[PDB]
Formats: structure tokens, C-alpha cells, sequence
């Protein structure tokens, strides 16, 4: 009855560690990917400059 | 009346020493069943470290 309650808690408890790293490694690419246009959405404001002078 | 109830006794009493020798080794291997697979559950959990990396 340890085993079975044992194996029981951790179903409820423990991570899948498979499918919880892959899923680490998704945000952790959204966030680059929003890393990577924020520096672009800087730079767009920047273009009036030219059109100033 | 000795002799027949040594006997009687003894049936009821003493082992089989060939019944018992043979039943030992069985349950001495049983446990080296369990001893072998015991070392290979133990490996099984640190093939995540691989992905983890």
C-alpha cells in the first residue's frame, strides 16, 4: 500500500520532466522572438528624423 | 512404541533436507533476480540528465 499510494502521489506531484522541458524551451524562445521585435520596434520610431529635416 | 513415535514425531518435526536445500536455492536466486534488476531501475531515471542539457 506504500507502492501503490507512493506511485499514486507522484502522478499528482512530480513533474514529467519531458514534457516540461520542452515546454521550458518554448517560452524560452517566445521570449527571444519578442526580444528580437522590440529591438525593431525602437527602431521604426526613429525614421521621422529624415523626414524632420 | 518407541520407535513408531520417533518416527511419528520426526514427520511431523523434522525437515526434508532435500525438499528444504532445493526451496533455499530458489529463494537464493529469486533475490539475485531482484539484486540484478534492482541495479538497472536505479539507471533508468539518469538518462534524463541528457535531455536536460
Amino acid at each position: 500500500s506504500s507502492e501503490n499510494l507512493t506511485s499514486a502521489e507522484s502522478r499528482i506531484r512530480d513533474v514529467d520532466m519531458a514534457s516540461e522541458m520542452m515546454e521550458y524551451t518554448k517560452n524560452n524562445i517566445l521570449t527571444q522572438a519578442s526580444q528580437a521585435m522590440l529591438a525593431q520596434a525602437n527602431q521604426q520610431p526613429q525614421q521621422v528624423l529624415q523626414l524632420l529635416k
